[PDB]
C-alpha cells in the first residue's frame, strides 16, 4: 500500500505574469481522477497571482522559504507573514539554500519546527553530494540530516511532514540516478523512520523524489516501492507537469 | 540647494493584511504639498495588495533585495521577475543582508550593477560598524564601499542611484548619532563623489540618511547640508511616517 501521493512544482526563481497564468489555465482545465496532492511553490512575488487564479480543488500553494520570526530582517519573509496571507504549505531546506544560502542541518531543523509548530505542512529536503556518495556515505549523511530535524519534533508533528531526497550527487555533476538507486535512498530513510520512530509514522510518511523528473521517466519511478511522489524543478513550468501527475496513479 | 529629497519606508520583514491596508489608507489620505519622492519597501509577499491599493501620486514601492539573474535559486526573486511585476526601484546592501546574509561590497556591487542596468532606481546603502568607527577608520570604510559599487557604473549611471548611509556603529549598540555626525558622514561621501565622479554628479545626488529617525528628531536632520531624506525603519510602519516626511519640506 502507499500512502496520497504528492506532485510538488518547484517553479524557484521563475516566471512572469504571462507565462505563468497561462501555466494555471491549463492546471485549471486539467482532469485528475484520482487521489494526488498537488502543489505549486511559486517565488513570494506571484504568491497572490496564484491564489487568485489556482482554482482547481486538488491543487495547494506553497512558498520556497522562510525565516522563522518577523523583524529586522531585511529582504526575507517571516512564517507568520505567511501564514496570515493564508499559505499552508513551505518548502524547507532545499539543496540550493544549502549550497549557497548558509543553510546547515540545524538552521533547517529549526525552520521546519517553526513550520510545524504554527501549521503548516512541510516538505523537508535532503540529500548527499558527489563526494559523498563516492565515499560511500550515502546513508551517513541523509541520516544524519534526517536525525537533525527529527530531533526537533514530537511524533503528532509528523503528520505534517513530507519528506523529499535530492540526490545532489547526480544534479549538475554530469552522474545520473536510476530508478532502482532512488528506491535505495527511500528504503534507507523509510527503515530509519521505523526503527526511531515507529511503524505508524513510517508508513504513513511520503517520501518525494527530487532528482529529475520529466514525463518520460515518471512512471517508472512511482513504480517504485519507495517512491510517494516527487519534487519537480524544470518540468513544472512545462506542460507535461500534467503526465507527471498522471503518473503518480 | 538641495536635490529631490525621499521619505523611504523600509517595512523589512513585517506586515500583515490589516495592519498595512490601514497604513495604506493613511497613506492616501494624506496631503502632501511639496516635491517629495515617497518610497514604500515591503515585503515581496505584500508587494501585490501594497502595488494595488496605494493610490497617492507621491508614492512609489519597492522590493527590499533581489538577486541579478532568474533561475535555480529556490526561495530568492530575481531583478527580471520584478521589473516584470512593474516594480521600479529597489533596496540594495543594507546592512542585515551584509550581517547577516554574507552580502560583500563585491556583491552589492554587482546586484546595483544588474539593478541599474536594467532601469531601476537604487537606493545603495552603506555604512561601519562600532569598530570601524571606533578605531577611526569611517572614512575608510564608507568610501571602500562607495569605490565598489562606483567602480561598476558609468558617469550617467549616477542618475538612476541614491545612496543612504546607515551608521551601523549606533545601530542596536547602545551607542547614539548625533546630526552633525550623520552630516560629517554624507559630507564625507559627496566629497568623494565630487572629486572621483564631478560635481555635476556630487549636486544632483540624494543622500538618505539610515539611522533612526522618529518623527522628533527627523527636521533637525533634514535641516543639515547634505541629508536628503530617509531610510526609515521602524517608525514606517508607524502613522508617525507621515511626520517624518513633512520634516522634508
Amino acid at each position: 500500500s502507499k500512502p496520497q501521493p504528492i506532485a510538488a512544482a518547484n517553479w524557484k526563481c521563475n516566471g512572469s505574469q504571462q507565462s505563468l497564468s497561462e501555466l494555471i489555465d491549463l492546471f485549471n482545465s486539467t482532469s485528475i481522477n484520482h487521489d494526488v496532492q498537488c502543489v505549486v511553490a511559486s517565488t513570494f512575488v506571484h504568491l497572490a497571482m496564484t491564489k487568485e487564479r489556482l482554482s482547481h480543488p486538488k491543487f495547494v500553494i506553497a512558498a520556497q522559504n522562510a525565516i522563522a520570526k518577523s523583524g529586522a530582517f531585511t529582504g526575507e519573509v517571516s512564517l507568520p507573514i505567511l501564514k496570515d496571507f493564508g499559505v499552508n504549505w513551505i518548502v524547507l531546506g532545499h539543496s540550493e539554500r544549502r549550497a549557497y544560502y548558509g543553510e546547515t542541518n540545524e538552521i533547517v531543523a529549526d525552520k521546519v519546527a517553526a513550520a510545524v509548530a504554527s501549521g503548516f505542512m512541510v516538505i523537508a529536503c535532503i540529500g548527499e553530494t558527489l563526494q559523498e556518495r563516492e565515499s560511500g556515505r550515502t546513508a551517513v549523511v541523509v541520516l544524519t540530516q534526517i536525525a537533525a530535524i527529527a530531533k526537533k519534533l514530537k511524533k503528532a508533528d509528523w503528520a505534517k511532514v513530507v519528506i523529499a531526497y535530492e540526490p545532489v550527487w547526480a544534479i549538475g555533476t554530469g552522474k545520473v540516478a536510476t530508478p532502482q538507486q532512488a528506491q535505495e535512498a527511500h528504503a534507507l530513510i523509510r527503515s530509519w523512520v521505523s526503527s526511531k520512530i515507529g511503524a505508524d509514522v513510517a508508513g504513513e510518511l511520503r517520501i518525494l523524489y527530487g532528482g529529475s523528473v520529466n514525463g518520460k521517466n515518471a512512471r517508472t519511478l512511482y513504480q517504485q516501492r519507495d517512491v510517494n511522489g516527487f519534487l519537480v524543478g524544470g518540468a513544472s513550468l512545462k506542460p507535461e507537469f500534467v503526465d507527471i501527475i498522471k503518473a503518480t496513479q
